[PDB]
């Protein structure tokens, strides 16, 4: 789109989060952080329901950054995925 | 339990919607009646652009009326009609 | 050789030099990033955080100095540098 | 710090070390030689490589004992002249 | 009358007294100093290097400095004195 | 040593050079004519420094070691007594 995030991270991102997680730490939270809880049930059915999120994600950006994204996964305590992003 | 358009009916619509129209009477106004049009880029690269739309507005949803209303003002009487008769 | 953005640097150093951070400052990177044998040569600076980062620059491990920051609680400066 | 390398000899290490004439017997080899080669890139960015490599030499100066490493440095380099001045001041 | 720091004398003395393997001791140093001609004496003493170091001393001007000894430990190469006398 | 001076001569000269005096004719001035001056200083911190000076005299003794040169020494700073007693 007018922006896209870069294979790599989405990758990782996605086999990071797709996994289904018994205390809501899964893409249902990141799902949550950008304010599209209101499709959780669509999502859920998706092979990779964090990349469904993820391509929503971008389709709404302007060429902008992954601010946003870093940001949400920073809530979440995701600090290996921050790690990951700054390194590449 | 959650609220569920019912397949003969997405299908209808679907099969009016993501068929080609000069006039832009198509998915891209379904979008944006049903205040999903944030999204039109991702819609554009699916097989069934309406059936995406219609599945998350789904989602969030239970009445079928918010959506013969969309429809309507879309003047897609004939479909309305059509889907009534089945 | 890379380089750390400069509005980054900028609040790593201002963070870690400070001596309101003792605990959580330019020793304890230091320490983090294996340079404690240098300990006393950053101390002589007024900002061992500048130094510590031009070090760390110079041997590239982008990382380590994240992984760095994260364990610092260091969020915000995390954030900066994913996006 | 425990030992600080008098003025006058730091000057001359540095003039000689530093100088592009001593390729090949430089702070290069000098930084290879004090184990600190992983950070050639920070030296060559100094007005002097040679005077800030001396400066953290001079910092794991912990006790006499880690002062062998330069003063063998400087035997190799064939600098010796260096090291009979540091014997003959403080 | 010149005098060499204590703590060096006691370090180069234990250092070089002690007989070395190929003669690189206080009997090398003797022909760097230039005092060849007693050997003899400087091997009748405690410790050889101790005399070698006192003769030196009374030698070295009023004003002098470890110059010419550092010199000759440079040729011997010990770097292992001119270290602790730079500390 | 290549040569050692008689007990008997030594404590001669020893007793006679080591007594300072105001004619400079004591063991300063033999130190002088066998050419260690430089060594001043060394010999002032013995307890009989004659006696020193003739140790490093008979160390640099060759094998003709001769009480020549310590003779000619003691002839030129008007000792001539003690050298017919040295003859003795
Ligand atoms: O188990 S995780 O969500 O910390
Ligand atoms: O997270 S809410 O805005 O669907
Ligand atoms: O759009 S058509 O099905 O009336
Ligand atoms: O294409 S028609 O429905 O205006
Ligand atoms: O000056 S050197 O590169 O031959
Ligand atoms: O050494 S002599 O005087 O018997
Ligand atoms: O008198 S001088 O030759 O030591």
């Amino acid at each position: 789109y007018a922006f896209k995030i870069p294979l790599s991270i989405r990758q990782k991102i996605c086999s990071s989060l797709d996994a289904p997680n018994s205390r809501g730490n899964d893409w249902r939270l990141l799902a949550q952080k950008l304010s599209m809880d209101r499709y959780l049930n669509y999502f859920a059915t998706k092979a990779s329901p964090t990349g469904v999120i993820l391509d929503l994600w971008e389709a709404r950006q302007q060429d902008g950054d992954l601010n946003s994204l870093a940001s949400a996964l920073e809530e979440m305590g995701k600090s290996e995925m921050l790690v990951a992003m700054a390194t590449d």
